[PDB]
Parts: structure tokens; C-alpha cells; sequence
């Protein structure tokens, strides 16, 4: 909408106050102008029809209880913008500033997030196995570096290529959760997942077994269930990915970390110059291989430490 550009301030699903980017006209509306061609926040009122209406509130405070998804799907999409631009020199998920649009309160219950081809949409869960899901930073990351994917190597939603898109989400989400510095870590969906029980979590990529997930191709699910098992088998490549930052012993081979910013580089650069819609594991390993010769040299430790990574999952 048109209008100026104000600062709201609010709480988010975990009770923590924050500043917002708003805009006024007539109403402040949750539409962040300060970033790209902006960030727009709607609410989706409980239903299935998206994206809904764009998030009108009367005097740019929002403290209340039904704000705080939309709070925080908004400031965490800005945080996620500013990574991709600050880090990697990408401008929103198109790399031309395309308006990022987010809706909150989609549906009854709903226990999942996602991106529908062309927005992020965030259920409010049913209170048991999650809490409004965009009180995560790694699940808002994790959505919106699905567009990201989507608009560069375009990775085919199943089976092995599925599992690496799956993969890219939660190692992008997490490189975002480390770049805020809030709480990071290495485990996937833990500020809203079972509110009931502390200290379990989504996946983790650290050790993908705790929460049922391969750490090894020898272990990779070959079933039809959730897409061939986009969200199983993509331990095997959060476990390569976790082993090049953090280093390791896994399964007897040893691999020297490197850091996270390298591990970024690398991967942001397989994503984007070497995947394809239809890149294998093997495939993956080779763009990586690539990717970490082209930023460091052949004979560089990044190198040998991808191929260190890839071997202790058992893909070559
Ligand atoms: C980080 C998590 C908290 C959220 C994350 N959501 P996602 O991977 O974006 C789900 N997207 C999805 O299914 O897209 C299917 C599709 C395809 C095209 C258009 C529309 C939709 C996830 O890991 N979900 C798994 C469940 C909880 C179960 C486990
Ligand atoms: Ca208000
Ligand atoms: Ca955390
Ligand atoms: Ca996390
Ligand atoms: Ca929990
Ligand atoms: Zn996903």
C-alpha cells in the first residue's frame, strides 16, 4: 500500500519485545519498506485462502496475544533478507528484490510451515506438537530460502534431489538462526516444537539419528512416503554439512571444520552456479567440490574437508 514508513513495536510467540517496519496509511500495516520491495505480513484468519489480508492494526503496537505470529514472521523474514543481502550479496529470493509475502494464522491446528510457489505460509500449530511456527527464526529461514532454491537450482521436490533441498532449507535456516545470534544452534524447529518437552527438537543436523533421520547413504530411506523422504534423507546431507563447519569423527573418518561463513560460501555457491532441478547426493558432493576449488584452490583444506564430509556420510 502506499503510505510512510513508521516503527511498530510488539512481542513475538515467545514473549520477547521487538521493533517492526510498518506503514501508515489510515491503518499501520505490517509492510517493511526498508528492505527490497518489501516485506508484507497478512493474516490468514484461521482459513485456507491465501494470502489473506494484509495485517491492519490501528496504532502500530502489537502486544497483543494474536499479533505475535505476524510479529515475528515479519521480523524474522527481515533478518533472513539481511543475511542473504549482507552475506551473500542476494537481493531477496529472486535476486532482484522481489516483495517478500508471509501470512500467519493459516488454518486450525495447523502443525507446519511452507512456501506455495509464491509466499510463505505459517500455521499457528495445535499447541502440542508446535507453537505458532514462525517463533522460530530457522523455520521462517527455512521457508524462505525454499524460494531461494525454487529461483536458482529449482531442486525437484522428491527422492534424492528433494533431500537436498530439504537440506539447503535447514542448513540456510541455521546459518540465519547463528547470523542473529539468539540461542543458535545446530537442531531444527526447537523454540516451537512440543512445548510440553525441553531440549528435543525437529532434526538435528549435528546428529540427525536423535529425532529418527540417516546420518549415513547406508541408512537413506527408499520408500514413497513424504516425497521418498525429503525430510528424512536430508539428515545425511545436515550431517556433511554440520561435519565440514564443526569437524568430527563419524563412522571413523575424521573431518577438519572449517567454520560456518566457509560452509555458506560453499554451499550458497553449489546452490546457485552448480545444482541442477535434478542433482543427485553424488551430484551435490561434486558441486561442493567445485564450489570450495573455486573460493579456496584445489589444494586447500576447504577442499579436502568437503570431500572429508561426503566420505563420512557415505556418498562419493
Ligand atoms: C522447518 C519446519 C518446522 C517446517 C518444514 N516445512 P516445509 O519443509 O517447508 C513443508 N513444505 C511442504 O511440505 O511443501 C509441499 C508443497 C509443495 C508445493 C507447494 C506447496 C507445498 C518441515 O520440515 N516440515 C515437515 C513437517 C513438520 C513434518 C515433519
Ligand atoms: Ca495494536
Ligand atoms: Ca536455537
Ligand atoms: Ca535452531
Ligand atoms: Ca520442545
Ligand atoms: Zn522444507
Amino acid at each position: 500500500i502506499t503510505g510512510t514508513s513508521t516503527v511498530g513495536v510488539g512481542r513475538g510467540v515467545l514473549g520477547d519485545q521487538k521493533n517492526i517496519n510498518t506503514t501508515y496509511s489510515t491503518y499501520y500495516y505490517l509492510q517493511d519498506n526498508t528492505r527490497g520491495n518489501g516485506i508484507f505480513t497478512y493474516d490468514a484468519k484461521y482459513r485456507t485462502t491465501l494470502p489473506g489480508s494484509l495485517w491492519a492494526d490501528a496504532d502500530n503496537q502489537f502486544f497483543a496475544s494474536y499479533d505475535a505470529p505476524a510479529v515475528d514472521a515479519h521480523y524474522y523474514a527481515g533478518v533472513t533478507y539481511d543475511y542473504y543481502k549482507n552475506v551473500h550479496n542476494r537481493l531477496s529470493y529472486d535476486g532482484n528484490n522481489a516483495a517478500i509475502r508471509s501470512s500467519v494464522h493459516y488454518s486450525q491446528g495447523y502443525n507446519n510451515a511452507f512456501w506455495n510457489g509464491s509466499q510463505m505460509v505459517y500455521g499457528d500449530g495445535d499447541g502440542q506438537t508446535f507453537i505458532p511456527l514462525s517463533g522460530g527464526i530457522d523455520v521462517v529461514a527455512h521457508e524462505l530460502t525454499h524460494a531461494v532454491t525454487d529461483y536458482t537450482a529449482g531442486l525437484i521436490y522428491q527422492n534424492e534431489s528433494g533431500a537436498i533441498n530439504e537440506a539447503i532449507s535447514d542448513i540456510f535456516g541455521t546459518l540465519v538462526e547463528f547470523y542473529a545470534n539468539k540461542n543458535p544452534d545446530w537442531e531444527i524447529g526447537e523454540d516451537v516444537y512440543t512445548p510440553g518437552i525441553s531440549g528435543d527438537s525437529l532434526r538435528s543436523m549435528s546428529d540427525p539419528a536423535k529425532y529418527g533421520d540417516p546420518d549415513h547413504y547406508s541408512k537413506r530411506y527408499t520408500g514413497t512416503q513424504d516425497n521418498g523422504g525429503v525430510h528424512i534423507n536430508s539428515g545425511i546431507i545436515n550431517k556433511a554439512a554440520y561435519l565440514i563447519s564443526q569437524g568430527g569423527t563419524h563412522y571413523g573418518v575424521s573431518v577438519v571444520g572449517i567454520g560456518r561463513d566457509k560452509l555458506g560460501k560453499i554451499f550458497y555457491r553449489a546452490l546457485t552456479q552448480y545444482l541442477t532441478p535434478t542433482s543427485n547426493f553424488s551430484q551435490l558432493r561434486a558441486a561442493a567440490v567445485q564450489s570450495a576449488t573455486d573460493l579456496y584452490g584445489s589444494t586447500s583444506q576447504e577442499v579436502a574437508s568437503v570431500k572429508q564430509a561426503f566420505d563420512a556420510v557415505g556418498v562419493k
